[PDB]
């Protein structure tokens, strides 16, 4: 879930 700044998945 938390990595960098998610947009599409």
């Amino acid at each position: 879930d938390i990595r960098a700044l998610k947009t599409l998945v």
